[PDB]
């Protein structure tokens, strides 16, 4: 949809104490529905880590203008590709164990505890 290429966050980082980079330190391929909103954001690499996908997903609600509210509770969508990995119209923005359990079921991992297989496939500019 869009490309800017222009943005490389090395010590910017996004956490918290519910579900931090302890447990999810794992690398990604480009391939599966989740990272192919944040390839059109700003997001032009070879491969990515299960923290960096939460930075740039982050970035494209504040700078778009998703939550914009006093009493801040549930967002609302703009008719984008956001509501087509998670299914819903709204979602909670501050709820940290629903938005990282749907993140697990659309992706694809390097290293697994158990033995599994999924592809090979790389894009990068
Ligand atoms: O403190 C907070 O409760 C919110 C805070 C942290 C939040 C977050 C951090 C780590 C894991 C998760 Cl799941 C969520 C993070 C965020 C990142 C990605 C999404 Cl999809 C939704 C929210 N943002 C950026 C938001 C647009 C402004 C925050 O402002």
């Amino acid at each position: 949809m869009c490309n800017t290429n222009m943005s490389v966050p090395t010590d910017g980082a996004v956490t918290t104490s519910q579900i931090p980079a302890s447990e999810q330190e794992t690398l990604v391929r480009p391939k599966p529905l989740l990272l192919k909103l944040l390839k059109s954001v700003g997001a032009q690499k070879d491969t990515y880590t299960m923290k960096e996908v939460l930075f740039y997903l982050g970035q494209y609600i504040m700078t778009k203008r998703l939550y914009d509210e006093k009493q801040q509770h549930i967002v609302y969508c703009s008719n984008d590709l956001l509501g087509d990995l998670f299914g819903v119209p709204s979602f909670s923005v501050k709820e940290h164990r629903k938005i990282y359990t749907m993140i697990y079921r659309n992706l694809v991992v390097v290293n697994q505890q158990e033995s599994s297989d999924s592809g090979t496939s790389v894009s990068e500019n």
